[PDB]
């Protein structure tokens, strides 16, 4: 059966176009507001130099809360979102961020050569340049799998930011209060991503490999999280970060 998308679903979806839109500049044009991006020399790929420059932390750190600031005002868009309660919305913004990131950095991936390409050579990231930062392959190579995975998927935008909405409510976040709420707005935003997909995604399973995508994406916050603690032991790593990373992931 291929019932055709309710009128609150149309809604939903538009919402959600509208609220990606407001919040994902795809010409990067703040990016030269960030800290510089520095590539100290490094083809060795050693561990004790990467530690001791943290060349590329500053840019990626400043990308990273940039993002995480454009996250949160996607978030606030979602149909029902604002229905939680702030310690519920917090909680789910805290646990998600990371994830959510990784999923709307799609749209900078590229199959070309394997970067995140934000326009000029200088906003190209590369896995060397994620190592400048203090993280290791453990995390990146994984990563890169992903994207190109995620890639493949070949989403319509409606099935990408279905698929950002349903990652942030996801009602088993630890700390949650309201789990029957969270997961009544999930359960909104599953049923219109399964109905979209059903009557709008011509042929040639893509519901059940978009789910996948959601525990795979677990699986890469856990290793960030192991990850970014050994960064946060690096001497001055804070000023390297900022006020908003450094709770996110403290
Ligand atoms: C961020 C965005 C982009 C790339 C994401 C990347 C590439 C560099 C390395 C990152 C940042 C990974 C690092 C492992 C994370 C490390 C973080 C610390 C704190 C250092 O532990 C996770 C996601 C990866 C570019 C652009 O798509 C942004 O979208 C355009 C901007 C619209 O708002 C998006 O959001």
């Amino acid at each position: 059966l291929r019932p055709k998308l309710s009128e609150e679903q149309q809604r939903i979806i538009a919402i959600l176009l509208d609220a990606h839109h407001k919040t994902y500049d795809p010409t990067y044009s703040d990016f030269c507001q960030f800290r510089p991006p520095v590539r100290v020399n490094d083809g060795g790929g050693s561990v004790t130099l990467e530690l001791s420059q943290l060349s590329m932390l500053p840019h990626l750190a400043d990308l990273v809360s940039y993002s995480i600031q454009k996250v949160i005002g996607f978030a606030k868009m979602i149909p029902g979102f604002r229905d939680l309660t702030s310690e519920d919305q917090i909680v789910l913004l805290k646990s998600s961020a990371i994830e959510v990131i990784m999923l709307r950095s799609n749209e900078s991936f590229t199959m070309d050569d394997m970067s995140w390409t934000c326009g000029n050579q200088d906003y190209k990231y590369r896995v060397s340049d994620v190592t400048k930062a203090g993280h290791s392959l453990e995390l990146i190579e994984p990563l890169i799998k992903f994207q190109v995975g995620l890639k493949k998927l070949n989403l319509h935008e409606e099935e990408h930011v279905l698929l950002m909405a349903i990652c942030i409510v996801s009602p088993d976040r630890p700390g949650v209060q309201d789990a029957a709420l969270i997961e009544a707005i999930q359960d909104r935003l599953s049923n219109t991503l399964q109905t979209y997909i059903r009557c709008r995604h011509p042929p040639p399973l893509l519901y059940a490999k978009m789910i996948q995508k959601l525990a795979d994406l677990r699986s890469l916050n856990e290793e960030h999280s192991k990850q970014y603690r050994c960064l946060s032991f690096q001497p001055e790593c804070s000023m390297k970060l900022t006020p908003l990373v450094l709770e996110v992931f403290g």
